[PDB]
């Protein structure tokens, strides 16, 4: 028992982080087969960064002015091209720790791990999710770019995110790893401001689910509710709409727990009409969003990966 | 900026777990050189947990009792002893992944990540802290126990504990990798019940200072406090005493931000007394404590391992 925010293991990825160098600027780059991925905004100046024309600022590069290096060893770089915002290194060596991989484009409420780097080197590893306006609360300091996060399904890793730009608010953005960002935001220092913070109405679901399970049920009552009279209330809190495809996920913990997901979402209202009184649901005064049933179910059952 | 509840890159303590089965019972083994260390209950049945003689159960108990697999690949045990309330299996091969590494007792407060696995595979990685009254708030189901928790320094690892009960009140109990539990714990299904579990003074504030550094500032008051005036209020709310050894660790970010360690003591005392109203500081709606000063430096400076 007991329900913790848990990231994946790290070490599949960690196998893949050098660092890049381009001129003045170093950040993170990921190693797969033979091709490091990392943010275009490598060969940009903090002064670029203002207003950059990214294929103008590429003409002065040649695959010698990206300086790779892989622990203490250095890469060699045979070609480079710039793939939306990301730049794609062609290196001669193939990297032996490549595992299988995927990249996978994820929706806003999916939630993955984080591996914050600098310097090609790990510092820590972290939960998110891609937050409904999609931006991420991460943590990220300069030289983080080009940190990824992923999930893992037993031998495969998904990369969905690398990391590229802290806004002024100090939320964060970045791109899927064919290069594309995740919502409006551009490579580019400017007013960029994040929509509403929406909360992950499914997810907050799926963690009382998981407190059920776990002994906390102090917020079970006698109600039920509709969908649409849930959303009512959802609208009011700036939760996401629940949809029959919602409930439909939430089944599997349904069908454990005994608990109807409509009889959930109306202990969900009440919670949210009434607060918690200063009560605490796993160690947490207010409703947690970055759990996805699936996150639920694998760490309730004690999932491995290879 | 963004400051996150951050595990320790996994990695290379991934390379170290193995799974050990002992006739019906399997559970995970950390491989260091040619010695596997994991709880010595891995000989009881679930009767024998009742009121077990280990060195009577382990009589019967050769070294090739031991089932050792990594991955894959069996071990070849050829020896065995216990040391306190672990078993120490010598296999004939040392393990290639070995890192650099230390065994460490911690104090309680001290933080630590946790590698859960089962049938010594890796599930997820989470960070922990060891409570005052030496327990800990994991996420652990049958089979993890021997999963291990430990804090990184460059290039060295140094594990500080290994997972063996749960309580019957939710809680987590295990040893150092001496073998010696942590609090008065023993391997028994017994009625043990845990002391007060007190709030760790020192990892609030210097989650707090924390927030002031990432932008979080709006419980900074007018006000100032003693030591002895302050331990009256933390007396109160179950807080451990601040001490002025606690005062000079927060010395470091006292200097960052400008905000003097009994300054930020005022700050917490009108928290204590007043709640947060519904407000929230990183994210969260209660006073955090399982960061500690080294971890918010740490994270805060961006400090990476080999
Ligand atoms: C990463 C990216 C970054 C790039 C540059 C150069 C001008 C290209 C300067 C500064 C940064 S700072 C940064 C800050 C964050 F909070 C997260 C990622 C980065
Ligand atoms: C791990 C240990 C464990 C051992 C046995 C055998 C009888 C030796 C049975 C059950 C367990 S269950 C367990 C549960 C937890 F929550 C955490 C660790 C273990």
């Amino acid at each position: 028992s007991g329900f913790r925010k848990m990231a994946f293991p790290s070490g599949k990825v960690e196998g893949c982080m050098v660092q890049v160098t381009c001129g003045t600027t170093t950040l993170n780059g990921l190693w797969l087969d033979d091709v490091v991925y990392c943010p275009r905004h490598v060969i940009c100046t903090s002064e670029d960064m203002l207003n950059p024309n990214y294929e103008d600022l590429l003409i002065r590069k040649s695959n010698h002015n990206f300086l790779v290096q892989a622990g203490n060893v250095q890469l060699r770089v045979i070609g480079h091209s710039m793939q939306n915002c990301v730049l794609k290194l062609k290196v001669d060596t193939a990297n032996p720790k490549t595992p299988k991989y995927k990249f996978v484009r994820i929706q806003p409420g999916q939630t993955f791990s984080v591996l914050a780097c600098y310097n090609g080197s790990p510092s820590g590893v972290y939960q998110c999710a891609m937050r409904p306006n999609f931006t991420i609360k991460g943590s990220f300091l300069n030289g983080s770019c080009g940190s990824v996060g992923f999930n893992i399904d037993y031998d495969c890793v998904s990369f969905c995110y690398m990391h590229h730009m802290e806004l002024p608010t100090g939320v964060h953005a970045g791109t899927d790893l064919e290069g594309n960002f995740y919502g409006p935001f551009v490579d580019r220092q400017t007013a960029q401001a994040a929509g509403t913070d929406t909360t992950i109405t499914v997810n907050v679901l799926a963690w009382l689910y998981a407190a059920v399970i776990n002994g906390d049920r102090w917020f079970l009552n006698r109600f039920t509710t509709t969908l649409n009279d849930f959303n009512l209330v959802a609208m009011k809190y700036n939760y996401e709409p629940l949809t029959q495809d919602h409930v439909d996920i939430l089944g599997p913990l349904s069908a454990q727990t005994g608990i109807a997901v409509l009889d959930m979402c109306a202990s969900l209202k009440e919670l949210l009409q009434n607060g918690m009184n200063g009560r605490t649901i796993l160690g947490s005064a207010l409703l947690e969003d970055e759990f996805t049933p699936f996150d639920v179910v694998r760490q309730c059952s004690g999932v491995t990966f290879q």
